[PDB]
């Protein structure tokens, strides 16, 4: 088995127990727009006003979203990993973004599409997350018994073998990140995190009882531009022209956004359709007969101009710059795109 | 039934349904600190970063958690009110100050305090609020339910009263602010708000049905100092200096943490031995036999001293304000609370 290994870089516990704040994403993206050093200089504590292990956290956070990636010098400097924004974050999160603030709990969703996606050339980096979400037998556990589900799954699948200790704090800071904070004990400590309004995790038989759970309701906060834009981006993982993809892999498949956002097949079509409705380019078909989504052209460009319009075409606006634009202005995105390719 | 009417303003619907936002509050501070006018201004859409039918919504929401107060500007024949950042804004919401992006859940709970709370010559923006935490009845309710009391309320303390409709939209947007998004429908409508994380609303019971309730179980996520602070700062509105109050008012009395913050004594009262314990001026002392919370000296500078020690003393921080060096740089703030003081007639 090696649905991990090809999905997620070997990567466990480099958030040192921190849940993602929203402070935190704001402030990466500010300092590292015109400073690669931001997380690395002796400065960073104080620059970034956060303690010394919050920095690496928010380093961590910003390249698990894929809100920066990170290469090497030179101009030399040294091996020194220094990060660089990615298009999506100046998409996002930037003043002029489409919600710098996330007011809108479409951008939770998708920030969470984020830090589950995979695609080659951009490996997820939250192992742990992606087998919780999309590989996990089971909807109700142990945090000892998830922990021991991934230390299985890591073993099969990176030849290094697994850091239990590691993945258990992996594990401590997924039910931070989505379980309601009434069900957390802090020794007064206790942090927001937005992603707890997903509702996508719950404490089982409150004692507050040993065991979690992840929902299975319907998601009044996901919009269908959110659901269809993942399901374009995920067919987009495999290609680059017109096509279709069945609604049964989008529903089932380990990667898709029926596993990373907890909905059913029936929830996934209704956004398609009503998304549809907007685009010329994209049907729902009914066939033989499983329903499939149809695009008639490369679903990666369509499945950005679904997003773009959740945020009132945010690419429009003035100076926004292209991907092209971005790409030569940050010439190591690229270069690091190409290293994790030439591993394959 | 004076008691809304000493409490809070005829203010009902200004919000237009929106639910706060953190971008609003921290917007809003950015660029209040510096004009007078962000509210007002032709270009305020793009400026503050949203749309026209969002603007008063904002303005709205910075005064209800006293982060602004409003005056006129020193501009003859012009009746606008301009708004001004509040010394409490300057500590909460600066990039200097205590929390200014409300990474932890007790800054939450503190604006909630701000918003429900109510002082001579500050009185409160959210009537209905005040209504639903201090005064109505029940805890359980349809909100048709909810509107009615407050309604009643209404009725008995302004005689110029909102219309139903008004009272209805603000019992909307308690549910929004309170309750978790996946007990809201939307057309996608959804937005964040970050109060939800307090855990205080729930729908129960449903199907159909129809009905909501304030919760009542424990609170992990308030702190022990957040707790004293409102309980000296609920003292503070009568008195200055050394003094006392009672337990079972702190937890029943409307107006006081217990119906804020929905907490029982016990809980108040364990909250109360941990700042004790760090405070001699503060003690918890039983009399026959009800306890009460004592103080050697005056109640809302006590207040400060605990809330500060909360965020690890923003005020000794190089260059922080005194309130008296931002009184100087925005002389309405006082003038704006001389004003309300002269209408307690
Ligand atoms: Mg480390
Ligand atoms: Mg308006």
């Amino acid at each position: 088995d090696s649905r991990l290994a090809e999905a997620a870089h070997s990567s466990f516990a480099r958030h040192e127990t921190f849940a993602p704040r929203f402070g935190w994403l704001h402030k990466a993206y500010m300092q590292v727009q015109s400073n690669p050093e931001a997380f690395l200089a002796d400065d960073a504590p104080v620059q970034l006003g956060v303690g010394k292990n919050m920095v690496y956290a928010m380093r961590y956070w910003s390249r698990a979203f894929k809100l920066t990636r990170e290469h090497y010098g030179d101009d030399t400097n040294s091996r020194a990993m220094l990060s660089y924004p990615t298009w999506e974050a100046r998409w996002l999160l930037d003043e002029d973004g489409a919600d710098p603030y996330l007011e809108e709990l479409g951008s939770l969703w998708l920030l969470h599409w984020w830090l589950l996606s995979s695609r080659p050339g951009t490996k997820s980096w939250a192992p742990s997350w992606y087998v919780a979400f999309h590989l996990a037998p089971f909807s109700r556990f142990t945090l000892a018994d998830l922990t021991q589900v991934i230390v299985r799954h890591v073993n099969l699948s990176f030849p290094e073998g697994p850091v239990e200790a590691s993945i258990a704090k992996d594990v401590d800071c997924i039910t931070k990140m989505y379980v309601p904070a009434q069900r957390l004990r802090g020794g007064e400590d206790l942090l927001s995190c937005p992603f707890r309004e997903l509702g996508l995790m719950e404490q089982v038989g409150q004692r507050g009882s040993s065991e979690w759970e992840f929902t299975s309701g319907s998601r009044p906060s996901l919009p269908a531009r959110i659901i269809a834009y993942a399901c374009l981006d995920y067919a987009a993982r495999t290609t680059r022209n017109a096509g279709s993809i069945s609604l049964a892999r989008l529903a089932n498949e380990p990667g898709a956004p029926g596993r990373a956002f907890r909905i059913r097949e029936a929830d996934i079509a209704a956004a398609l359709e009503k998304v549809a409705a907007s685009h010329q380019e994209l049907q729902l078909v009914e066939a033989v007969g499983q329903r499939s989504l149809t695009f008639t052209s490369g679903p990666f460009d369509l499945a950005w101009d679904v997003l773009d319009e959740q945020y009132d075409n945010v690419r429009s606006r003035p100076n926004f710059p292209t991907r092209e634009d971005w790409a030569r202005r940050y010439p190591k995105l690229a270069e690091a795109e190409k290293r994790e390719l030439k591993q394959l």
